[PDB]
């Protein structure tokens, strides 16, 4: 987004 | 929440 | 913030 | 691995 | 450890 | 490094 938005699903994904 | 939320409690705790 | 807010731009910066 | 390992692939991928 | 070592267990813990 | 290495000292710094 830069901002890092973190999700977990297990892999962690940080999207910009 | 899964959206991962980070807290600096020191140890870092990532909460869902 | 203590909630952590992550930024990237390189290197990542987590600001409380 | 769980030990969390971070990769900057951009998106950040935390792998176990 | 400073170095942040990340573990997952689900909560993520980053220990110094 | 791209593997990410996190440091804290405040704010967190992730170095590739």
């Amino acid at each position: 987004v830069a901002k890092l938005v973190f999700f977990a699903q297990a892999a962690i994904i940080g999207l910009m």
